[PDB]
């Protein structure tokens, strides 16, 4: 059934350009400790990252954060096809621009603050049309790659010309904002989210499952707790992670 | 950044014609024990006072009351440029006129009651356009320097003839009433004002910063204590001192 088709799960290493798999699964795919892979997903999108063995990971699941996950247009519980891409050479000219909803207030040398310490001997592989997030200046600023000289994908070299027009581009409809609330934005609810997610995993990801079976899915979930942890943020994150509709009643 | 540009801070000396500086700062700026200095600020205006040594004052700050503060049309935190002006000589004849909304109820010889004891061997350096305040007779009367013979600036000597044409003037737009509230009109609330100020200082003085930075400022502040302490007085003082708008809800 092709062992190259894996299920996207939560990541442990919160770095952008990195995917995590189990070592025994890496023994099946003949992969190495740091090979530039190629991730294909729904709606025909590719993303290039680096493979690292995560011992706490299962064989069927693959770890990746929200930044990479959204580039593949996939949610937690989807299947993606991974294949090694060793034909990646160093880049020359890379056209990149920030999004207007993340630079809405700040200005100046964004490169010195965000770009430079992000590729300072990092050799991160980026493909045309990708959106990477760099956290600096006490906020979050996203960038979308316009065009790279070794199109479509290439590895950023220390001798790579980084073009920056200085024009805050717009965000598209299908381009979900990384600035929203996800499971990587809530803590102190380890035991809670596990119970919550396993109650809303299947009935929200596969409606055909519960309608073809006699299992009765839950209709109401009550959250106790003192005002502080963020019960509002929990339900909001679930709807933005599973892709379900979100309508709040204050 | 020019070591002659300082920041206006709260005053210990409530005298109208005094500007307090730190000891080492006057050594860097070459100022004497009574040299008439020239202050410049926003809205392109000038003012003349007398520099003194303040041990409780810091190097990068300068103490001055609301009189000098309003004459430069600046608030606590604005930038001003101080410079030595040794070409200021004694005055000859000075024509000054009071404001209509500060004499309503009293009449007679204003010169002998307010003016004469106020400039009584004080050598106060006034300038055309300055608005100083004299308190006495269980009230407060505001005067505006209309015209001085040694234009523009001169020192009021106890031999200087002081003319009073007796003609009430209109109130200009940017002329904040000195009868209103300020940080120097409230007491007993030392640590209270200390906490309150630094909570609403930044978001009120620079809204642009918080709209650009990813830092959340306090939205709602509650004031405890028994009635009669002056709850409303504190709030209105902040708005009047920061230039921010004020709308009360009884």
């Amino acid at each position: 059934n092709r062992p190259n088709r894996l299920i996207v799960d939560e990541a442990i290493n919160e770095d952008n350009s990195v995917v995590s798999l189990s070592q025994p699964k890496m023994d099946e795919l003949q992969l190495f400790r740091g090979d530039t892979v190629l991730l294909k997903g729904k709606k025909r999108r590719e993303a290039v990252c680096i493979v690292l063995s995560d011992d706490t990971c299962s064989d069927e699941k693959i770890r990746m954060n929200r930044v990479v996950r959204n580039n593949l247009r996939v949610r937690l519980g989807d299947v993606i096809s991974i294949q090694p891409c060793p034909d990646v050479k160093y880049g020359k000219r890379i056209h990149v621009l920030p999004i207007d909803d993340t630079v809405e207030g700040i200005t100046g040398n964004l490169f010195e603050v965000y770009l430079k310490p992000y590729f300072l001997e990092a050799y991160r592989p980026i493909r045309k049309g990708d959106i990477f997030l760099v956290r600096g200046g006490m906020r979050a600023v996203e960038f979308k790659v316009v065009e790279t000289d070794p199109s479509p994908y290439c590895i950023v070299a220390p001798d790579t010309v980084i073009h920056c027009e200085g024009e805050p581009i717009k965000r598209e409809d299908e381009e979900e904002s990384l600035n929203e609330v996800g499971y990587d934005d809530i803590g102190g609810c380890r035991k809670q989210l596990a119970q919550i997610k396993e109650m809303v995993e299947l009935p929200l990801r596969h409606p055909a499952l519960f309608k073809a079976i006699g299992v009765k899915p839950p209709r109401g979930i009550l959250l106790y707790g003192p005002p502080g942890t963020g019960k509002t943020l929990i339900a909001r994150a679930v709807a933005n992670e599973t892709g379900a509709f979100f309508f709040l009643i204050n």
